[PDB]
DNA sequence: TGCAAATGTACTAGCT
DNA sequence: AAGCTAGTACATTTGC
């Protein structure tokens, strides 16, 4: 029924930097890649993305993003 | 010279029972308080040091009563 | 309390 | 019109 984003399963919103995905994580992509962070998983670099668990390991976020197929052109 | 037996950062006092950081000692304050429906994002064993508390309330709040946190 | 970083929404710019 | 996404500003969250 409704669109899915391949990284969190929120809704999708639409197609940005190359994969379905929803308005967060179209913004933390673009933040991941032009920010600095000391972005650094606690468990092993494994961890399950969802609408909840999304913002507990953002090293993991930004990894299932890049193996989504997300770039910035 | 003081640990928190939570997170491992510099203790500020034994809070709830336990040695903890400041910020240990607000965490366990909210999560008693109200709901602690946290969930883990790993395999419930995240590693909690200074840096990586922030990522698992879960794991944090499973570590504070295993260190004896508690409302004396 | 304050200050600030991270995150997320809603909106506009600009294209076709 | 219609439909799209990238960008951005604002609000909310979260944390010292
Ligand atoms: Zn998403
Ligand atoms: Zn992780
Ligand atoms: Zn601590
Ligand atoms: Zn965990």
């Amino acid at each position: 029924h409704m669109k899915l984003c391949l990284v969190c399963s929120d809704e999708a919103s639409g197609c940005h930097y190359g994969v379905l995905t929803c308005g967060s994580c179209k913004v933390f992509f673009k933040r991941a890649v032009e920010g600095q962070h000391n972005y650094l998983c606690a468990g092993r670099n494994d961890c399950i993305i969802d609408k909840i668990r999304r913002k507990n390991c953002p090293a993991c976020r930004y990894r299932k993003c890049l193996q989504a197929g997300m770039n910035l052109e």
